[PDB]
């Protein structure tokens, strides 16, 4: 399948080269997979989700996304126009308040929630969780992310936006999950992207167009935007049977575009998420 005039990040995910604008992907499109977006929530009524999104948990007075960040990330995972895996099931877990903020205790509870709740959902092709969030190092936050991965969920986390080594941030620094840095449309490391030995992969993160609240769209930047490209790619590849939740981060790194990015510090992987789709 070919989506013309796609957001550059989708075109980038299916290309050996920067500078193209068509997204190419197997029409299976992540059907039969599930992606949890653990964030400010998801405006499930957005026409872009086509009924494939729903809220499953909130820790606040409402399950509504009053911010937009979670909706944007969920759109990059699985919206019809802006998404990598256009037929995946999206589940929202609102651990972040409408200011984009959340206590680590709540974030941890959300991760343990997903590890259990996947047993209440039909995901025959496998389960992914996207965590476009983080703060300073916490062994308890990392532990929660490691349990979620151990439970059979492909966990994708943002490296963080500090232009610093991700070793000092959580859940970015948990080694067993898939820690995602950000790149721009000219294959440069995004200026704010964390780096370091703990990164597994880069995805598109600068000037990423996706869904927003109020049934709208906008372009924003962050490792928060790179992370759902990887989460959506994992769900897509798992539907194809190419990989599993336990092995998907390694498979994405194995099959990545190698050495394409500029301003990657010595000791950080130079690997850009790539679906290796050939029509
Ligand atoms: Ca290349
Ligand atoms: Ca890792």
């Amino acid at each position: 399948a070919a989506q013309t005039n796609a957001p550059w990040g989708l075109a980038r995910i299916s290309s050996t080269s920067p500078g193209t604008s068509t997204y190419y992907y197997d029409e299976s499109a992540g059907q039969g997979s599930c992606v949890y977006v653990i964030d400010t929530g998801i405006e499930a009524s957005h026409p872009e989700f086509e009924g494939r999104a729903q809220m499953v948990k909130t820790y606040y007075y409402s399950s509504r996304d009053g911010n937009g960040h979670g909706t944007h990330c969920a759109g990059t995972v699985g919206s019809r126009t802006y998404g990598v895996a256009k037929k995946t099931q999206l589940f929202g877990v609102k651990v972040l308040d409408d200011n984009g903020s959340g206590q680590y205790s709540t974030i941890i509870a959300g991760m343990d929630f997903v590890a259990s709740d996947k047993n209440n959902r039909n995901c025959p092709k496998g389960v992914v969780a996207s965590l476009s969030l983080g703060g300073g190092y916490s062994s308890s936050v990392n532990s929660a992310a490691a349990r979620l991965q151990s439970s059979g969920v492909m966990v994708a986390v943002a490296a963080g936006n500090n232009n610093a080594d991700a070793r000092n941030y959580s859940p970015a620094s948990e080694p067993s999950v898939c820690t995602v840095g950000a790149s721009d449309r000219y294959d440069r490391r995004s200026s704010f992207s964390n780096y370091g030995s703990v990164l597994d992969i880069f995805g598109p993160g600068t000037d990423i167009l996706s869904t927003w609240i109020g049934g709208s769209t906008r372009s924003i930047s962050g490792t928060s935007m790179a992370t759902p490209h990887v989460a959506g790619l994992a769900a897509y590849l798992m539907t194809l049977g190419k990989t599993t939740a336990a092995s998907a981060c390694r498979y994405i790194a194995d099959t990545a575009n190698k050495g394409d990015l500029s301003n990657i510090p010595f000791g950080t992987v130079n690997l850009l998420a790539y679906n290796n789709y050939q029509a």
